[PDB]
């Protein structure tokens, strides 16, 4: 059974803020128009039965300080009159400015992708889906009592909680959006049964500027009990479908067996598509090579583990909504073994006009030693092997061995 | 408002350095300490979408290569191995050397500042803030394609070039230290106006800004808008007080300047180690430093105050705790209750052996210069077109 | 119309390289010399607003850093004194060296035959030629940062890329004796430039490429299948290489429907050619070269036509006035007669002893190439989604 | 008396064509705007009796077949078949010089104006005479060039130097290489033609630069040595442009003893024209224009100013501007102030934002210098004086060049 959250008041309040727009409804959209919703169990969002019960939810990760700021900056911009220089000063001291805006509906619109993935580690809990899928969260940067990066409430934090806390219970999380994962990874930072793994751009200067190196340089991987439970692959700009797929294929995999996870979480932001406005990564969505992405989504649930896959980043929403459609459409080929053919041409709906000129599934774009990783594979072992070895676990080095040898490079694995 | 830079990356790259150590963290942990970052309003430090847009926003001031220089050498730094010749030559042609070494964290030490004073100058623009203090910022040596005096990236020539593309800006530099990169790189225009008081003398870095014999004061259009005060060693607060007071208030009336950028380095310190002035932090005769930043704030236009020099940690801290204070009074009118002592925190213990807020100091050439500035502001408005009643300006002196 | 670029600048530069000397001007001035001229609307060369402009005309293509070694070379070549062993290892840096030697004009001369190609594409384009002519263009092994085989800037791939970026699909036709590479690893990655070459191909003949690498490569990504070539053994003549490239061109032009055809005309295949490789001829009695023109002017669809190797210059001289003469004929739809004798003109003794337009020169593999180029044409239609009658490709 | 060419069919025809618009107009009402036209001699355009004796006229340079050709154009385009499309192209009556239905008036407009001046100037009515309509000096004897249709320099520069041991000097300041002018004449020692131009790879026209170490072409025949040129590499300033041909002009003047001086100074130089490659201004205190402008007129030699490139109009207008009021302030000894604002007329609203007269530009600065090209220049220039058995004033040309310090390069 594959799962998907939606709901008509959630399609509404995803659809509600200035950044990102009606993106969740193209989004949803083009699923639709595929004819992909049938193959789908809806997940309905989750609804509390008091503020009680929700500011309880929340506050499982985040301060109840922030969240009290939060709702008044909800309440102050439904009013016309402005905010006081003591409410100035309060937003601020939370980050609640610049690229963070409040909005009239800030406060509904964070609330909504907290209720989509708890609903959704719900439904992979009791075992009503073997994947749930939410379009509408991944909102990776925000912080105990900070937002971050249009993040406000980290919805991925409270569902992996969730997920931990259900009756040796060990997430894996696997951040494939542009920038790194900074919220999830804090949040997990001293906690050895959430192993955290971003992949992302890093360089000086750029968002979040975390998740790389820091006497010659070091990579900080956790700390205490949490000590290598963080993993991290910065890469350097224009990187390809297949140079990224060769890059995580073999830790994802890596990760798997020594591990054993009970639930994945996969953060699947789309601003590594080569025509996203950031132009760093030239991924694509393309499917006979390869999208990196569907190359690392097909891995994922080969594993045959509990998965949450969750959104994030995307800023073309025309082609966030034909990427994140074709991995739909990999997820109910992979879980349910039915073949889901997708045709070339858009189909008719509403928003077909959006994926001019071309109206075509493929994004509209035409991909053209030194610049490899090997010592951050091997850098990358080595933490693996200490976190095996610190959470007394199984290393299967042959397994590991045989994994990478199939790429000729079983020299890069440990004892 | 009143804004402040800081983030918990900010401070590490801030306190990276081999040269300022952990300066910022004893700044903002006295400011902290005393209880006022509630009264401030956060600025993050800006963050770009992509290295493209770093570079742009960057080589608005520096040259390409000087910047693929800069991050080259930190790269080199974070490895293990010697340079080779042909990169020792390269850096060289950067100044990239001697009194601006190379070190593991040295470009991302260098863009923090731009980063921090490129944020206070976008929350000044959107009217956020009415005023914003950066300590981390105030590297006033930097040229186009060339380190110097620990500059390797001009924040302030990038926040100049972002306040006056939003319009003229009054650039006032207090450091001990000529800020010949910031004049140097508004040397032709006339709506950034630099001045600079400092102490001058043979030998003594960087060696302008002083007679070169006649006074130089900027090219082409921007002749007459680079303004400069020399002083011998041994000002106290009360005279250098005297001899910069009305030439700002001069400035002002004269420029009506739209920002002004006010760079606040704290070595003409009495206890500073280049021991050249002697001006203190008191806050009752009253501080230098208080005295000008009290002034500049009585225009009521939006003013950014950043750091740069200030050699002697903990009395840079005491130095630039009571102008956070000060801004905090001036602009929000919340009068603002200092303890005299230190109060207990990470540092207290650097502020031995004492732990007082006053730093532990016991207390005609100038009017030639006030002549030689008032004909040359005379001589700017003259050729900018701009009004102003002579006489009042005059009787400022 | 038909245009022909030239002008005296450009024949200056276009004749001040050590490698092909005058032979741009015993082109020009056999074509003038049979009263061709008048028949021909003359394209100007392109010039620039700027050094800026014209870095950012070159650079759609070539390194901006080849492009600056590229007028280093010329600047030192203009001084008394040798180079330094710096600049030495600079310029092999970029292959200029050994057959790319620097020389005074180098860069000018270079720049020149971007100016003719881009300065045809815009005639093309406005649609104030059906045809244009760049008997001084056709450097088809240049690449984005190394000069080759005396082809320093690549003027087909930026004429080209004006043209596909006026859906628009280019169809390059590569007639030279050698493998046209530069153009082909241009448009590598590219469906909407599709790249047939023909060329001889053997063991240690330059460049190498165009031929089994084993297997044919043919383009990657979305790419794939869009690079064609066909490799030929020494010693063919006008009819079995007519016979081989009929029905490769006729197929790409019913299956791609191109918007324009750049053909590159390089005469190193003639019999009398010092290459000595091919037996080709400019006989229109059938010269190959002229067979394989008049099909592909046929097709109706505006073409440029370029220049490119040939090492005897009276002989080229000979092909391309004929080349020339027959654009006029079978786009005005009016008779050419050119008389067998050469005219008068002032180069008119370098046509001795005989003096005649005819070169002096008496006159299974491939079936394998045809049936892996229909496979090949196949797979390109079917990834770029183009209808086409298999059936009546196939015949 | 200084004289200008202006009237009403002329503002017209000036303002007829595409790439110039009205230019023309701007650069006349702002001179209008700024009061100087009553200090200034008005010289109609030249009208003749026929139009034989036009032909005639025109035909001193341009060919029989290049003028009809270029009157067919005109005709065509006020109402084109495959043979008169190939007619045009043979003579580049094509691209940058297109057709378009006044484009034979507008080209015969700038002849009769330039005659019209040169007239004034051969029988004394004036000292100086500007027009700014003129000054198309690329047009070649049987084709269009650059905008240039037919090249009324060359054909005042002939009336000139035949009126009744009379040179001509020629001064060409437009960006670009003065080629028409200078091909016209190339055999010709009697009109010494002087460019000073951006010349580098692919830019317009190629010529005016180095041709076995390279060289110079400087005339043919009889004469040889009497074309000279100065190209010069993007980005000069005025005071580096006043610098490289200041001691040029003079020593030209010196040895030449020119009859009349014709300049073009056409504005494409400045540095917020769109060609984006000279830094010159119209600044006033010092703008090189200017600068070359009052160093001609001290030489007290007849002259005459042209226009040409210029495609930043309304800062085109305020160079010419100011040149108009210098040479009224140099030749009748009369003080022109001009205000700094932007005088209240029709076009006012055409100098946004600032509204000022001093071009809207802030300048801002060994190995760049071209002391090898006075040398080569000043060599050049003593074998124009041998070939024609001229005076060469070695102690003249010295005094001028240890002025700067740069005697040493003056040959003897
Ligand atoms: C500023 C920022 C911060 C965080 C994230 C993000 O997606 N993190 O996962 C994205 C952004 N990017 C952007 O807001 C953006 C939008 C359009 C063009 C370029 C950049
Ligand atoms: C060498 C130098 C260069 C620039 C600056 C400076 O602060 N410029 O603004 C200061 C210095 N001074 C010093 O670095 C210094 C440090 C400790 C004791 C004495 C001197
Ligand atoms: C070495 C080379 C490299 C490229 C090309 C060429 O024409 N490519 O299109 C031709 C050559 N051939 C020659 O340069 C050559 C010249 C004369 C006699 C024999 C050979
Ligand atoms: C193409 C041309 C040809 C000749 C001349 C010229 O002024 N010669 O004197 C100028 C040009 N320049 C231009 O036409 C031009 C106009 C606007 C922007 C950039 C360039
Ligand atoms: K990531
Ligand atoms: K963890
Ligand atoms: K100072
Ligand atoms: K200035
Ligand atoms: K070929
Ligand atoms: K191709
Ligand atoms: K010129
Ligand atoms: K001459
Ligand atoms: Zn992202
Ligand atoms: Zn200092
Ligand atoms: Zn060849
Ligand atoms: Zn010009």
């Amino acid at each position: 059974s594959v799962g998907i959250v939606y709901g008509d008041q959630y399609r509404q309040l995803c659809c509600s803020s200035p950044k990102f727009g009606d993106r969740y409804a193209l989004v949803m959209d083009l699923i639709n128009a595929y004819k992909l919703i049938p193959e789908l169990s809806r997940v309905p969002p989750l609804q509390w039965d008091s503020p009680s019960r929700m500011y309880e939810a929340v506050t499982a990760f985040h301060s109840t300080e922030y969240v009290d700021a939060l709702k008044k900056l909800q309440m102050l911009h439904c009013e016309e009159k402005e905010l006081t220089a003591d409410d100035e000063l309060l937003m601020d001291s939370f980050s609640l400015n610049y690229d963070c805006p409040g909005f009239p509906s800030v406060f509904d619109y964070s609330l909504a992708a907290v209720q989509g993935s708890l609903a959704a580690a719900s439904a992979l809990i009791c075992r009503h889906c073997e994947v749930v899928i939410n379009w509408g969260g991944g909102w990776h940067h925000a912080k105990r009592s900070e937002a971050s990066g249009f993040c406000y409430l980290n919805d991925i934090v409270l569902a992996i909680h969730r997920l931990v806390s259900s009756t040796q219970t060990r997430v894996l999380y696997v951040d494939l959006d542009l920038h790194h994962g900074d919220g999830v990874e804090e949040a997990f930072w001293y906690s050895p049964r959430v192993v955290t793994f971003s992949v992302h751009h890093a360089s000086p200067g750029f968002f979040p500027g975390t998740g790389t190196w820091n006497k010659l340089p070091i990579f900080l991987n956790g700390a205490g009990r949490g000590r290598f439970s963080a993993f991290n692959l910065p890469l350097e700009e224009g990187i390809n479908d297949l140079d990224w797929s060769n890059a995580i294929g073999p830790i994802l995999d890596s990760l798997n067996i020594v591990i054993q996870p009970s639930y994945v979480v996969v953060q699947c932001g789309a601003d590594c598509l080569a025509t996203d406005p950031h132009r760093i990564f030239r991924l694509t969505n393309f499917y006979p090579s390869l999208s990196g992405y569907l190359y690392a989504i097909k891995k994922i649930l080969s594993w045959k583990v509990p998965t949450l896959i969750l959104g994030g980043g995307g800023y073309n929403f025309p082609d966030t909504a034909r990427l994140w459609t074709r991995v739909t459409a990999l997820t109910i080929e992979e879980v349910k073994g039915k073949k889901m053919t997708i045709s070339p041409e858009i189909p008719e709906h509403s928003y077909f006009s959006r994926y001019g000129p071309d109206f075509e599934l493929d994004i509209d774009y035409f991909p053209h030693t030194l610049d490899s990783i090997q010592k951050h594979h091997r850098r990358i072992l080595e933490q693996l092997r200490n976190y095996a070895d610190l959470n007394k676990l199984i290393y299967d080095y042959d397994q590991v061995y045989q994994l990478y040898n199939l790429t000729g490079m079983g020299s890069l694995v440990p004892r």
